[PDB]
C-alpha cells in the first residue's frame, strides 16, 4: 500500500510553478502518491470530508483557512512537515522576533510599540526629527519600521536630516517597483509597528530557502529600499545574484527550520558589520525558477516522508 502525501493550500499555491515541479517529483518515489486537496475542498468542505493522507504539507497564504487544516491534523494525525499551530505565530512580526531572540540568532535591535485602538495618544512613542524613543529606547535615523501583522509589507524606512530626510515605502512589489521615496520625515501616527535599527548592507538581501535543518538555497536580491526599481532579465523575472551561505549562515538556517517547526522555510538575511542577521521569517516558500532546487528538495522530502514512515509501513529503506 502506497503513503499518501497529502498538499493542502490555496490553489495560487498547489498550481504554482515550483510546486507543480516539485509534486511531479515526489511522485516518482515508488512507494509515493501524491493527493492535492482542491480548493473548493479546503474552503467549502468541513474536514470531516477532507481527502486521507499519510504525511501532510499545508501552509498558510491568503485566504487559507488555517482553522480548518489545524483541524484537519488533529482529527487524522498525520505526519506534519511544517507544523500548522506555529503557523499563527509566523504572521505576528512581535512572535516572530521573540522566537529569534530565544534562539540566539542575530538580529536588529528593536523595539514594539503596541498601540490601543480607542486610545492612539497613549502611547510610548516619542519623536525627534531625526530620531525615535519606543518604551524609552531610541533608534536614530536610519531606522526601519515594520507593522506588527508579517503579511502587511508596508514597511518604511527613515532618513536621517544629513542624507536629506524623507523616507522610504516599501510594499508588494507590483510590476517595476518595490518602493517609492517618501518626503514624509514623521512615523505613521496609527497602528502597532516594530521600530528596529537599519543594517547597512551591500544594497542587497540574501534570500534563504530551508528543505530541512540540513539544506539551504540561498539567493541576493536588489534591496527594495535602494530606490524601488525592480531589476527584470529578459525573460521579465526578478534578477537574482548568486550566494554561498558561510558556516554561521547555515547553522542559523539550521536553527530557523528546527525553531519555527517549519520544514520548508524561507527567511531574510541581512549580510551588515561581518554578520548576519534575520529580519523576516515567512514560512512555506520553495525557490523559483530552479531546476537543481526542484531536484534537491523533492529528493529531500521524498527522503524524509520515506524515513519517517517506511516503518510503520514494512517498506525497505535504509
Ligand atoms: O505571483 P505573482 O502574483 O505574480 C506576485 P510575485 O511574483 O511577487 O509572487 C510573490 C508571492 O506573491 P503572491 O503569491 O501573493 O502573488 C509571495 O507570496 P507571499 O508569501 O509574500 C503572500 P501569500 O503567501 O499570501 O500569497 C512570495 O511567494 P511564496 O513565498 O508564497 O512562494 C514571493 O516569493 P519570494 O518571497 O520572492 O520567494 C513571490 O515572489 P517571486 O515569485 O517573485 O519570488
Ligand atoms: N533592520 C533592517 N535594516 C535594513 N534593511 C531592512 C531591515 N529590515 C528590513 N529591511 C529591508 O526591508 C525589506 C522588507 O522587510 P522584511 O522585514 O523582509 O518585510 P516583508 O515581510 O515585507 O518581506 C527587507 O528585504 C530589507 O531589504
Ligand atoms: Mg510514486
Ligand atoms: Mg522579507
Ligand atoms: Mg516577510
Amino acid at each position: 500500500r502506497q503513503i499518501v502525501v497529502g498538499i493542502c493550500s490555496m490553489a495560487k499555491k498547489s498550481k504554482s510553478k515550483p510546486m507543480k515541479e516539485i509534486l511531479e517529483r515526489i511522485s516518482l518515489f515508488k512507494y509515493i502518491t501524491v493527493v492535492v486537496f482542491e480548493e473548493e475542498v479546503i474552503l467549502n468542505e468541513p474536514v470531516e470530508n477532507w481527502p486521507l493522507c499519510d504525511c501532510l504539507i499545508s501552509f498558510h497564504s491568503k485566504g487559507f483557512p488555517l482553522d480548518k487544516a489545524v483541524a484537519y491534523a488533529k482529527l487524522r494525525n498525520p505526519f506534519v512537515i511544517n507544523d500548522l499551530n506555529m503557523q499563527y505565530l509566523i504572521q505576528d512580526r512581535r512572535e516572530v522576533y521573540s522566537i529569534l531572540q530565544a534562539e540566539g540568532i542575530l538580529l536588529p535591535r528593536y523595539a514594539i510599540l503596541n498601540r490601543d485602538p480607542n486610545n492612539p495618544k497613549e502611547c510610548n512613542l516619542i519623536e525627534g526629527e531625526d530620531h525615535v524613543e519606543v518604551n524609552g529606547e531610541v533608534f536614530q535615523k536610519p531606522f526601519v519600521e515594520k507593522p506588527v501583522s508579517a503579511e502587511d509589507h508596508n514597511v518604511y524606512i527613515y532618513y536621517p536630516t544629513s542624507a536629506g530626510g524623507g523616507s522610504q515605502r516599501l510594499f508588494r512589489k507590483i510590476g517595476s517597483r518595490s518602493s517609492v521615496y517618501s518626503p514624509e520625515s514623521n512615523v505613521r501616527k496609527t497602528g502597532s509597528y516594530i521600530y528596529e535599527e537599519f543594517m547597512p548592507t551591500d544594497g542587497t538581501d540574501v534570500k534563504v530557502y530551508t528543505v530541512g535543518p540540513d539544506y539551504a538555497h540561498a539567493e541576493a536580491r536588489k534591496s527594495p529600499a535602494l530606490d524601488g526599481k525592480v531589476e527584470r532579465d529578459s525573460e521579465g523575472k526578478e534578477v537574482r545574484y548568486p550566494v554561498i551561505l558561510n558556516a554561521r549562515e547555515k547553522l542559523i538556517a539550521w536553527k530557523v527550520c528546527l525553531a519555527f517547526k517549519q520544514t520548508v522555510c524561507g527567511f531574510d538575511l541581512l549580510r551588515a558589520n561581518g554578520q548576519s542577521y534575520v529580519c523576516d521569517v515567512n514560512g512555506f516558500s520553495f525557490v523559483k525558477n530552479s531546476m537543481k532546487y526542484y531536484d534537491d528538495c523533492a529528493k529531500i522530502l521524498g527522503n524524509i516522508v520515506m524515513r519517517e514512515l517506511a516503518p510503520q509501513f514494512h517498506i525497505p529503506w535504509s
